[PDB]
């Protein structure tokens, strides 16, 4: 039997089972795994979501797991619902009204539908002179999606991840109940959902903190051939004072084998800059080159430009990059934030976007980042053709709320390490997958207490270790309370 409201969804053509629908909801950015759902729901309102989850909750024997597809940027099927129902969240934003994104009248925050993509949140905010404070390097991800993980970028060292910049949310639990939550109201659900990997319910609305929108960003890159100086300077630029001047701090690792091409492909360096760095590498006989990437946001004030210069000069004076290897650019804030989009367009035209992405993402405690550098950047990765950026930068644990579901290392400072390998070569996938296993293996044997990010484990003991035994029990308590039938986001392979 079907509850009337559920059947109504089918009657309205919102519940599709046609191959076209199921197929589109069966692959993800990872392009490594796939799983066909039984059906796909195209909700036109949150009420439709209530109908589905309510049916599931009251219908004894309900056999359909439910996933919430934002844009499907998952790497290993976390957004799939094998033989179940995949919710096409984007459908909530089809109507031209009411708006799915509203900047508060006082301009202190911005309400956004869980299905909205950050790029649109940005535009709507800027139209009101404001903008979120914490981002992701790539803006075409949904609010609910990044919030179910963490949401990190170069601003996280000072503002914390995106999950630390949410005032409240509207969530529909596995029981089918629409609940508003925050630190004050239904705090247990609030904490569970942030970094919750879609296990407790679907986020239909997130109240995001904002700040007055800067107009421009002085964008700089500093080059190093010495990892010690490189990491010491990143830690200096992101150290708690309150934080330094820098609005954003990330880093890059370039292996010597493809140095010229990788530098040229940053879209930041000129061919003249490239020649100099290539020469530097040969002079130091380096197998790896490192580059800090930072920015200083400022506005259109008449004195801004000159004020930024002095500020920048002061900071640079405290660092240790190779003499003369500071490279500057100045762009509009929105241009900087949406910088990766151009790379997507280019890669797609080359047919190098819709390829397997065996990405390795993790948080590495600062005390062992040097060992990681030796074992991976100067070791395992040497002698291979690398396609994709190798991102490395520190984060401050103090800006992370350990009460939330997201898992992080115990040290006060830990690094976000993102090796974005693209399997462009023929069947070069199997090799990259083995390489990632080797890297993880190296870390386990060296005793490095890392945490994976954006990865889904397939063994219960792995998830228990991921969260930590005690934090795991809390995760389970929240599971039994909000999704007792264990139907939500089965692709995480936690309770499925
Ligand atoms: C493809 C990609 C991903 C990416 C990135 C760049 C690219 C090209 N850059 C990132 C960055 O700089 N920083 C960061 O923290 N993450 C970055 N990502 C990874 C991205 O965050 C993840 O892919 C994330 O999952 C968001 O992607 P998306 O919004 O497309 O979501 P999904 O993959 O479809 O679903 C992920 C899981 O979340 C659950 N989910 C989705 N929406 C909701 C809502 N509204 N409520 C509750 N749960 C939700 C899904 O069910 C799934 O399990
Ligand atoms: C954005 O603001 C609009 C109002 O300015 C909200 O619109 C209401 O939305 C609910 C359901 O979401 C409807 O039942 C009401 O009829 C709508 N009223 C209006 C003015 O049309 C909307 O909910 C807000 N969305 C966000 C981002 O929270
Ligand atoms: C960095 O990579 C370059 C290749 O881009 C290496 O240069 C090659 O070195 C071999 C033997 O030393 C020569 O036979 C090739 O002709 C060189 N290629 C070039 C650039 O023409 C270089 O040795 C590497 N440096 C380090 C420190 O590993
Ligand atoms: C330039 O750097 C290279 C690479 O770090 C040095 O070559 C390594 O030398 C050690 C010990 O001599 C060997 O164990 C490695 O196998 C070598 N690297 C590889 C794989 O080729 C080289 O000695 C340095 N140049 C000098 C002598 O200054
Ligand atoms: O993905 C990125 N960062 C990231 C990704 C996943 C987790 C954490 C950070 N950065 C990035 C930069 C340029 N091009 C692309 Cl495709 C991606
Ligand atoms: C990966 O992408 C290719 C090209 O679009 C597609 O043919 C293939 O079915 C995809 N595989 C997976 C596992 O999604
Ligand atoms: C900054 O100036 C540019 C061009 O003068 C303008 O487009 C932009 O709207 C300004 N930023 C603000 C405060 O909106």
């Amino acid at each position: 039997p079907w509850p009337a409201s559920l059947a109504a969804l089918a009657l309205d053509g919102k519940l599709r089972t046609d191959s076209n629908a199921t197929a589109a909801a069966s692959t993800d950015f990872g392009n490594i795994t796939s799983a066909l759902p039984a059906a796909v729901l195209y909700p036109s309102s949150t009420a439709d979501l209530v109908a589905l989850l309510s049916a599931a909750n009251s219908t004894p024997g309900w056999p359909y797991t439910i996933a919430f597809r934002g844009r499907g940027h998952s790497l290993m099927g976390q957004a799939f619902a094998p033989g179940g129902v995949v919710v096409n969240m984007a459908s909530l934003g089809d109507a031209a009204a009411p708006p799915r994104i509203n900047v508060s009248a006082d301009g202190r925050y911005v309400d956004a539908g869980g299905e909205q993509v950050w790029i649109d949140v940005l535009r709507a905010s800027l139209a009101r002179g404001v903008a979120p404070r914490s981002w992701t390097d790539y803006l075409y991800l949904t609010v609910g999606g990044t919030l179910s993980n963490a949401g990190i970028s170069g601003q996280a060292f000072r503002h914390g991840p995106q999950i630390s910049n949410v005032l409240e949310m509207d969530v529909i639990t596995g029981h089918g109940e629409m609940v508003t939550c925050s630190k004050q109201l239904n705090a247990d659900l609030f904490d569970a959902v942030l970094g919750g990997l879609g296990q407790f319910g679907v986020i239909t609305r997130a109240r995001i903190a904002v700040e007055p929108a800067p107009a421009r960003a002085r964008w700089v890159r500093l080059v190093y051939t010495d990892f010690a100086a490189f990491s010491a300077d990143q830690e200096r630029l992101t150290a708690p004072r309150s934080f330094g001047p820098m609005s954003y701090v990330e880093g890059s690792v370039f292996v010597n084998q493809s140095l010229a091409t990788d530098l040229a492909n940053t879209g930041f360096f000129t061919d003249a800059d490239v020649a100099r760095i290539v020469a530097l590498a040969g002079e130091r006989n380096a197998t790896t080159v490192y580059s800090i990437e930072a920015t200083l946001n400022y506005d259109n004030a008449t004195a801004a430009a000159a004020a930024v210069d002095q500020e920048l000069a002061s900071v640079l004076g405290t660092l240790s990059y190779v003499e003369g290897f500071a490279f500057q650019r100045d762009v509009a804030y929105a241009a900087f934030l949406d910088r990766v989009h151009g790379e997507e367009v280019a890669l797609n035209k080359l047919g190098l976007w819709r390829v397997p992405h065996p990405w390795l993402n993790m948080f590495v405690p600062r005390s062992r980042i040097a060992d990681f550098d030796r074992g991976v950047f100067k070791g395992i990765l040497q002698g291979t053709d690398i396609v994709g950026p190798l991102i490395v930068y520190p984060l401050n644990k103090s800006m992370w709320d350990d009460g939330m579901s997201a898992a992080t290392p115990s040290e006060d400072v830990f690094y976000a390490v993102s090796l974005l390998f693209s399997s462009v070569a023929p069947n070069d996938l199997a090799r990259l997958q083995e390489q990632n296993r080797r890297i993880l293996r190296f870390c386990d044997l060296a005793g490095i207490q890392y945490k994976t990010y954006l990865a889904r484990h397939t063994d219960r003991s792995d998830w228990v270790r991921h969260f930590g035994a005690a934090k795991w029990n809390r995760f389970v308590e929240m599971k039994n309370k909000y999704d007792p039938k264990r139907l939500l986001s089965p692709g995480q392979d936690i309770f499925n």
